[PDB]
């Protein structure tokens, strides 16, 4: 399981068992908007996979247009 | 090539050796848009990895509005 720091900006539940988490996340005087599938414990809360991606700012704009893109498939 | 694999929306480059494909596809009449970490073999060889997720349409607007969220604030 990935090591659990950042600041969680919004959790995007999938299912019962399982959320998309959108985080902020600083590391080596860096940070990163991390997108990662997280999954539940037996305490309710979640617990993050290595099924994620980690993007720097510059690049959100890129990755919000690509998904509004996405968006007209269908 | 991990750009066989349904429709290229959009590939934000990351460096020359690292990119986040968007993509869309369809199986058996279920949509999925897939949000992925590719790396080069060589070439446009770039090919996939775990690090990525798959969703189902129904989510994307949660999805661009978190990182929307997080490109503003924190
Ligand atoms: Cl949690
Ligand atoms: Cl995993
Ligand atoms: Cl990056
Ligand atoms: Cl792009
Ligand atoms: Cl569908
Ligand atoms: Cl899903």
């Amino acid at each position: 399981s990935a090591y659990d720091s950042g600041k969680t900006i919004a959790d995007v539940q999938k299912s019962a068992t399982q959320r998309i988490r959108i985080s902020h996340r600083w590391y080596r005087g860096r940070r990163y908007v991390d997108v990662r599938l997280v999954v539940v414990d037996r305490d309710g809360d979640f617990v993050p996979t290595r099924q994620g991606i980690s993007i720097r700012p510059e690049l959100l704009a890129q990755v919000i247009q690509g998904l509004l893109l996405a968006s007209r498939e269908g």
